[PDB]
RNA sequence: GGCCGCGGCAGGUUCGAGUCCUGCCGCGAUCGCCAC
């Protein structure tokens, strides 16, 4: 099995065992000890302070509260200083807002400097609302922490948990606001089935209305969309899963699906049977953080895809992969080869000023009249997608994202055929082409 | 870094470009939006 007997067996997958929780309190206790020793004003926020973190994903967030008068430079220089003095080991790789990731007694800790504000109206940093989220949520989320862990685990199992640009899914804070709104995981799933791309969920007003886009209003700042970085597709993937779940509840919805090793021979036969052109652009991964890389991989991939369209290679889907050393942009086209000749439109037969110009241009195959206007046969410069993409990548490297484009300028290569199936892109290829039985939630 | 705007200014392609492609600059009041 029944709807409820499956949620029982699902709590064993999302709730942290007490051996892990204990490891957390010991780290928390030691963190408060060191922070109180430095006489800095701080506050514990996030999934750990609300006890709604997922099993096997323990991470303690700590926000440092600094005076409003501080410069963005003083905030950084002081934030990093405290972070390093509090953490056993640390690491600094941030995107826009400075912070310090590290470890304390074996658990991961984030130390994020922000401004101590009263009323979160005219925020200074992007992270200034986060302490105010905790104030609003702590009183209302009490009792429903496991209903949050169900929604998080559900989303995590189908790869749409995370607001980061690698995922474009549901932030952890968005999940908590949904449970406060619907009361339970089961009630969120039920009502989610009838969401649309114009649904507006105002938690503060206890109201659902229609809008310009999917919009979950922040109780703390009504102008801010909590689900801003949730893509329309991942919105659809969620709504779809909810309809499937209510139709036939299963525990497998909470089981992480990992890919399968697909033999390069079976993969060669799939592409053969499709009769498509499957190739990829390979270049060095720029040394940048993921929230800078993926929006650019998304851009580079799109810019080339749009190129293939207007060049009439009739592309199907695109995809990308980032290994440790290299990045891959994969494409699938219906046209492996097109003619050298195509027909270009000329002027109408009346205005000879324009016609004589059209006919004056030397061509190899002579122009002709059709439906009252002139046409000419022109030649292409490339007749295959690979030849075309080699041209586009070489000349228009600059528009494929700043860092990606700059990497593509220094070096890229077009991999095709079986030489590609040996690359670390099999999973992306199977997802892209809709290959069946290439995933398994098996433990 | 990516994305959305009102704008323009050149260049490329074309018989023909406000309209397709590329480069550059200005301004977004919720110091335009996202990332924690
Ligand atoms: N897209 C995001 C990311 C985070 N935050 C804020 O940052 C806090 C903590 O950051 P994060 O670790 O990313 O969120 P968690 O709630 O801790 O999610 P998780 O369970 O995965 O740790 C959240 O409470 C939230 O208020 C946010 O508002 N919007
Ligand atoms: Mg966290
Ligand atoms: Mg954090």
């Amino acid at each position: 099995m029944k709807v409820e007997e499956i949620l029982e067996k699902a709590l064993e997958l999302v709730i942290p065992d007490e051996e892990e929780v204990r490891k957390g309190r010991e780290a928390e206790e030691e963190l408060r000890r060191r922070l109180d020793e430095l006489g800095v004003e701080y506050v514990f926020v996030g999934s750990y302070a609300r006890n709604t973190w997922l099993k096997g994903s323990l991470e303690i967030d700590v926000f440092l509260l600094f005076p409003e008068e501080f410069s963005k430079e003083e905030l950084r220089e002081r934030g990093l200083e405290i972070g390093k003095a509090v953490l056993d080991s640390y690491e600094i790789r941030y995107a826009e807002h400075p912070y310090v990731h590290g470890v304390v007694k074996g658990v991961e800790v984030d130390v994020v400097p922000c401004y101590k504000l009263k009323e979160p109206k005219n925020i200074k940093s992007a992270v200034d609302r986060t302490p105010f989220h905790h104030k609003w949520l702590e009183g209302r989320i009490k009792g429903k922490e496991n209903e949050v862990r169900l929604l998080k685990g559900f989303l995590k199992a189908n790869g749409i948990y995370g607001a980061e640009y690698k995922v474009r899914g549901f932030s952890g804070y968005l999940c908590e606001l949904l449970i406060v709104f619907y009361g339970s995981f089961l009630e969120t799933v039920k009502n989610a089935r009838r969401w649309t791309r114009r649904t507006v969920i105002d938690v503060a007003k206890g109201e659902v209305r229609k809008g310009e886009e999917f919009f979950v209003v922040d109780p703390v700042d009504e102008k801010r969309n909590v689900a801003a970085n949730l893509s329309l597709d991942n919105l659809a993937r969620f709504v779809h899963l909810c309809r499937e779940f209510m139709e036939a509840p299963s525990l497998g919805f909470f089981k992480p699906k990992h890919p399968l090793e697909i033999e390069p021979e079976r993969l060669r036969k799939i592409v053969e049977e499709r009769g498509t052109a499957v190739f990829a652009v390979k270049f060095r991964k720029p040394d940048i953080v993921d929230d800078n890389l993926y929006p650019q991989l998304e851009r580079a991939s799109r810019k080339i895809f749009e190129f293939l369209e207007r060049e009439n290679f009739m592309p199907l889907r695109s995809a990308f992969k980032a290994s440790e050393e290299f990045c891959y942009l994969l494409f699938e086209c219906q046209i492996k080869e097109i003619s050298r000749v195509f027909r270009r439109m000329g002027p109408q037969f009346e205005d000879e000023r324009n016609v004589k110009k059209f006919l004056s241009r030397n061509r190899a195959f002579r122009p002709f009249i059709e439906n009252g206007r002139w046409w000419a046969f022109e030649m292409r410069k490339f007749t295959t997608p690979e030849e075309g993409v080699r041209s586009y990548a070489s000349t228009h490297w600059h528009t494929l994202g700043k860092n990606v484009g700059e990497s593509i300028r220094e070096y890229f290569e077009i991999i095709s055929g079986e030489k590609l199936f040996k690359e670390p892109v099999t999973a992306e290829l199977c997802e892209m082409m809709g290959v069946k039985d290439s995933n398994s939630s098996s433990v």
